[PDB]
């Protein structure tokens, strides 16, 4: 096997599949709605199978009506004209887009800042491209009382600005998070600004949950923020915004000093994507660009539809002691479980308490979720081990069943 | 930009879409079928799109179904037990397998041996590992008298012989040939075995346009000769046999110990492909499978309706002294230009003679092809620079078109 890829062939994922695989279990696991999508995009996909040209090649930087579509979506977010051809790229999903990012703007040698806990891929990509990854942990402040949220959890600003060094080459930064829910504020956004400024680095910014954001909160683009603009990639994703995670369409925003770079790793690697998706996709944008004002619209009606189903599984999840996060965006929530009768001595392996707990939640409870220490890497682990993660994406039926165990659990 | 990149942002392939852009001009340039697709690979897309888990993640490493399928295609060729998760990787078109191969299996400093004129995405490709291409040139044989055609060209057994040294991790081989509808002979793949084997280096086998061989000739894969297996991959497209060229859905058939690697690059960059694609292409295959010996499988009457267009291409070129190379295989026709009026003068600049030719016959003629020598090294061009490829992979009225300009060409 090549160089730059030794030791990235970890696939801890796949056990979790095989995990979720008998039929009687409530998979709460992996990412995967099981609501409906919008009928509109199914129907837009079939609308499109059987147009001819929709089935052909079509531009290798985007089909031109969904980069025209992104480029008035995002034109009005950022209060800007945004340039279809020169400030997108789509790519094969957000993860392609990240994989784009990196690639493309990051050289063996340089630094990455990543924040613990990561979606996990961050990790893997920059040693890809021989890059070295800096970690800086999550840390969490005292409660309001009442409940322990997302918002709770914040960075220290000075232990950040230590990371920084003259071979930082960028910042991955994740909001709304995964797998914590953090929706990040403008006085967390200003401070990474502040630094990637006053040390010329880059920020690549994943917000594929932007439009997953719970009441109370906003999401805040730090691309927006005084001198931004210039040095940021701000990458978004079909599957999350539409749910449609089968369809893996995602795109990069930027300058084109920028953009060009990613554009090269594109050009060198697939070329182009699928025609008929990004048609459809792109008359779903239309769809919903132009209701951006009502609740009919999807970006509104869906984070309406998952708070009822987050305050369900909070509930839920406090109902045998399994101490909750409320997340202020995205869709999943984490558990803290140690206050839960530890239980696992027996069994045999040095993998991390939540890996072992969320085995023995398996066999014996039939339910499945995520350790977060999956979102670690190896030094950060042990301040991680007892918190696991659940995804509330899901139909009544699904939070039924869950409910049916929870009440049983004891 | 990092340095992986420095230098693979040219795509002249841009300034040929702005020739395409369409004053009345018949187009045939880009690979791009103006059939449309069967029409129940249309339908099983739309079938796929109004099922919910068909828009959400699949298996990472190909659709089960759909290695599925594969695995019992290309078991009934390579007369063989294929593993469907082990022995296949599913990956964005024939264009992300490539890259997935290269990535995978190919070090900085490592030579790849490449035959000219090559698919162009290999020398860059090859060029971002940072190894080394290695090319040797394609030549000519006299012809029987009567035809030129594909297999009046070869390459020198000693020639091929000298470029393999201890740095040779891999030869790229594609067949049929894009450009040349060159189809390889046993023989001629004999010889490159016998080097992969002495030498203990790879081959990656480009086979895209493997149903795509006419009268007189068979497709055969190296991959089967004795000793191949252990060291070979082998690319196929979705795009290629369906006729959907949109769909971006490639795979890679070989070892487990050459596979695992290709998924891991596949792992660590976009990750899984679309699930309703590849759902609806699964259903294609089964479709066509149940009926291999029969003229209706798109396998048998694909390549059967293309011979006929072919020969209706042969004759125009013929109509207007463009003197064309009957190709075995493919959807491509080259044709030798030197003898017409040949004569340019509106056209200084040394770029290449073909290229100037192409423009020239856009401007007065309203047909476009694409310049052979855009499919070279550069220490190649001049070997190749009168040879000008068009498409025939085009409905009757686009043929007809066609007729109209040779017919009032003089």
């Amino acid at each position: 096997n090549a160089k730059r890829i030794e030791g990235l062939d970890s696939n801890v994922w796949v056990e979790f599949t095989k995990l979720a695989a008998d039929p009687s279990v409530v998979n709460l696991g992996q990412g995967f709605p099981d609501i409906s999508p919008p009928s509109y995009v199914k129907e837009e996909l079939s609308k499109a199978a059987f147009i001819d040209n929709m089935n052909q090649y079509t531009r290798g930087f985007g089909h031109p009506a969904l980069v025209k579509a992104l480029s008035c979506l995002y034109g009005k977010i950022y209060q800007r004209q945004i340039d279809p051809n020169e400030e997108i790229l789509v790519a094969v999903g957000a993860y392609g887009s990240l994989f784009n990012s990196i690639q493309g703007l990051v050289d063996p040698g340089d630094e990455v800042i990543i924040m613990v806990p990561f979606y996990d891929c961050y990790e893997p990509m920059v040693r890809m491209a021989g890059a070295v990854p800096v970690f800086i942990p999550l840390r969490s402040k005292p409660t309001d009382g009442m409940k322990w949220t997302s918002s709770d959890w914040t960075f220290d600003p000075r232990e950040l600005e230590s990371k920084f060094s003259s071979k930082t080459k960028a910042i991955i930064l994740n909001t709304p998070h995964n797998p914590l829910g953090k929706v990040y504020t403008r006085q967390e956004l200003q401070v990474i600004a502040d630094l990637c400024v006053k040390h010329d680095t880059l920020c690549i910014s994943d917000e594929v949950y932007e439009w997953l954001v719970y009441t109370g909160h906003t999401h805040v683009k730090i691309a927006t923020l005084p001198g931004m603009w210039e040095r940021t990639i701000t990458i978004g994703s079909a599957g999350k915004t539409f749910s449609v995670t089968g369809w893996k369409l995602g795109w990069s925003i930027g300058p084109a000093h920028l953009i060009k770079h990613l554009q090269t790793v594109q050009q060198n690697s697939f070329y182009t994507c699928a025609t008929p998706l990004q048609a459809a996709l792109a008359e779903a944008f239309w769809i919903d660009i132009k209701r951006m004002d009502d609740p009919e619209c999807y970006f509104n009606s869906l984070p309406k539809e998952l708070e009822v189903k987050r305050d369900r599984m909070v509930r839920l999840l406090n109902s045998v002691g399994l101490k909750p996060i409320v997340p202020d965006g995205g869709y999943f929530i984490i558990a803290d479980v140690s206050s839960l009768g530890a239980d696992l001595s027996d069994m045999n392996s040095d993998e991390p308490y939540d890996y072992k707990f969320v085995k023995w939640m398996t066999k014996h409870k039939k339910l499945t979720a995520i350790p977060v220490s999956a979102f670690c890497d190896s030094k950060s682990k042990p301040h991680f081990e007892k918190l696991v993660r659940f995804c509330f994406i899901k139909k009544d039926s699904t939070l039924d069943a869950a409910e049916e165990i929870f009440r049983a659990w004891n």
